[PDB]
């Protein structure tokens, strides 16, 4: 599991997000894997503003954190699940690196900040939501 938490907002994967998220939800994206509700408190965890293609991602399977190289946000197939039917996810960074199912939420992190958050893998690889492209999030 686990969650972003800037300004007033929390951003969780989707197929995550609690009854409280829904009934407070301020943003969300079906084939982003994304959702943004209100929080009462103050968050303050920093969103990255760059062209990183290199970070450090937690992986709570391993209780680690990974040193990897990802791709650029675009448009994978990720294959059907319980969550979600076969379907193509956009803004998807995809590393070699190890997952399982519950390592969802687990942060990718650079010099610059909060990149993005563990969304899919399989085959050897890990996929991670990018929010880096959501600016509004610190106003
Ligand atoms: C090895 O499997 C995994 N590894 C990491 C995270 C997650 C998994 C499982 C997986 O692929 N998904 C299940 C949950 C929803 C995901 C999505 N965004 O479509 C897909
Ligand atoms: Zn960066």
């Amino acid at each position: 599991s686990g969650a972003i938490y800037v300004g007033n907002y929390r951003v969780v994967n989707r197929h995550l997000a609690t009854h409280n998220d829904w009934a407070n939800l301020v943003w969300e994206d079906s084939s982003r894997d994304l959702l943004v509700s209100s929080t009462t408190a103050q968050g303050c965890d920093t969103i990255a503003r760059c062209d990183c293609q290199t970070g450090v991602y937690y992986c709570s399977s391993r209780r680690k954190h990974y040193p990897v190289s990802f791709s650029k946000p675009s448009l994978i197939f990720v294959e059907a699940s319980e969550y979600y039917p076969a379907r193509y996810q956009s803004h998807l960074m995809l590393a070699v690196g190890h997952s399982e199912p519950g390592d969802c939420g687990g942060i990718l992190r650079c010099q610059h900040g909060v990149v993005g958050i563990v969304s899919t893998g399989g085959n050897g690889l890990v996929g991670f939501a990018d929010v880096r492209d959501l600016l509004w999030l610190d106003e």
